[PDB]
């Protein structure tokens, strides 16, 4: 609440910071206005900086799909595999393993990162089928990066995003990468299928809640998926096969953590400048960058740096740890946001034990504000994605599934999220659960929505119908 112990002079430190922090209403729908500009242009001909990546999902779930299938998810803090069974009445079940990622993975090489993963389906394959198989087991790949798609079994990375920085992937089919390391270990894996895990959470979380629109990661990354139509989407004009026709439903991975790269509309501040051009792809990501769980503890600890070198607090200091990018990930603002204390001893305790820094209270008092504001920036910028495709495709009402650990984790996060629709909206509704967009928790899209598009491939493949452009 009340800050009357906090001098005046750190008090213009704070209000500078609520200005430079804060989205207003009508900014947000103005992006918005900008945003839908640029998901058309991603789906033009000429292409924009959008990738708006067709996901060859060409139908929705019926609950009806049956059968037992392996999902591969790459992009939780571990690998994950999983075994699941769909049950055929809009129901399933699961079981699954992690896999802890080697130590610098995300600067390690191709063939360090493909040997893992084939090494950890083995591991899966020989646990769960001991006896072996009669047939290949069908596997969907969740990739959590943007991948070019011609075909729905084949994926070449368009860039790495989130920390990666792997040599030798970028402008390259993934799915031959993986498959030369199943057949070396002899797994006995068919991969139907990649995916995004937008596209996944979007399909999953159709097959149990039919008022699904869209599916939104709100996490490591932002992005966000949900189904166009074929007519609409004048960069496949000429190169579908007849059996997908114009009014065909098409899932598409927006990829739109992307979003204004140009730099002509987002509230870009000094500090998401500095995490840019820090980043292992600067120019790239530049909504997600201002967004997402791996940047908001950065855009803390750049701005607690700055107060610190404009003489304002740390005076008597050793900030050395605090010069560590990266050091403070979500979990800082997250523990901060949620400490109980007026005079935030568990704040106090976060920084003296992890980071040796002694902390006043009114130091204390300005964490928290700043914790408070990069969520609550983080929360209206991050809907003018979901409001972007909502008003683009005439959704008025909308269920929209979500996933991610700041969606799910995140203090106050949902409240904030479904706050800022009603604003751009100016509803009058009073509980969350009424908004007519509104934001409801996924199903699993990279495990059971992997599965359900591997299940849905399969038949058509079966059924002579095509999962790619014409010629694939
Ligand atoms: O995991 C959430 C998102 O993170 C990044 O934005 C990835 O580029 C995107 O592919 C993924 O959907
Ligand atoms: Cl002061
Ligand atoms: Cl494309
Ligand atoms: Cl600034
Ligand atoms: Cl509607």
């Amino acid at each position: 609440g009340s800050m009357a112990d906090v001098p005046a002079n750190l008090m213009e430190q704070i209000h500078g910071l609520e200005t430079l922090f804060t989205v207003s209403s009508e900014k947000m729908r103005s992006i918005v206005k900008h945003f839908i500009s640029e998901l058309d242009k991603g789906l033009s001909k000429k292409g924009g900086n959008i990738p708006m990546i067709p996901g060859w999902v060409v139908e929705y779930p019926t609950g009806k799909e049956t059968g037992d299938f392996l999902a591969l998810d790459l992009g939780g803090t571990n690998l994950r595999v999983v075994l699941v069974k769909l049950g055929g009445n809009h129901d399933f079940d699961t079981t699954q393993n992690k896999y802890r990622l080697p130590d610098h993975l995300r600067t390690g090489t191709s063939e360090q990162l493909w040997s893992f993963i084939a090494k950890c389906l083995k591991e899966f394959v020989d646990e769960w089928y001991p006896d072996g198989v009669s047939e290949p087991l069908p596997l969907g790949f969740t990739f959590s990066y943007p991948a070019s798609q011609k075909k729905i079994n084949s994926g070449v990375l368009q860039r790495w995003t989130k920390g990666f920085d792997i040599e030798g992937v970028e402008g390259h089919d993934v799915v031959p990468m993986l498959q030369e390391q199943i057949e070396k270990l002899n797994i006995p894996i068919n991969v139907v299928a990649l995916i995004n895990d937008t596209t996944g959470t979007l399909v999953a979380s159709l097959y149990t809640d039919p008022q699904t629109k869209m599916g939104i990661i709100i996490g490591t990354g932002v992005n966000g998926a949900y189904y166009d139509v074929v007519s609409g989407i004048e960069k496949l004009e000429g190169l579908l096969p007849e059996d997908i026709g114009p009014d065909s439903p098409m899932a598409i991975n927006c990829e739109y953590g992307s979003f204004d790269n140009e730099h002509l509309v987002l509230p870009r501040t000094k500090y998401d400048v500095i995490i840019d051009e820090e980043s292992p792809r600067p120019g790239q990501q530049a909504f997600e960058k201002m967004t997402s769980g791996y940047y908001l503890g950065e855009i803390m600890r750049l701005v607690l740096l700055d107060l610190y070198d404009s003489g304002f607090i740390f005076k008597d200091q050793d900030i050395s740890k605090l010069k560590e990018a990266y050091v403070m990930d979500t979990s800082y603002p997250s523990k901060i946001e949620d400490d109980p204390f007026e005079n935030l001893e568990d704040t106090d305790d976060l920084f003296k034990t992890n980071l040796n820094i002694e902390t006043t209270v009114v130091e204390r008092k300005l964490i928290r504000k700043l914790a408070e504001l990069v969520g609550t920036r983080a929360a209206r910028l991050t809907v003018c994605g979901v409001s972007a495709i909502c008003d683009k495709r005439g959704y008025k009402t909308a269920h929209i599934a979500a996933d991610g650990s700041v969606f799910n984790r995140y203090p106050g996060y949902k409240e904030k999220a479904a706050q800022a629709l009603k604003d751009i909206y100016n509803w009058d509704v009073e509980k969350m659960e009424d908004h007519p967009i509104q934001l409801v928790a996924a199903e699993d899209g990279s495990g059971v929505g992997a599965a359900i598009i591997a299940c849905l491939t399969q038949k058509r493949l079966a059924a002579g119908k095509s999962v790619g452009i014409k010629g694939e």
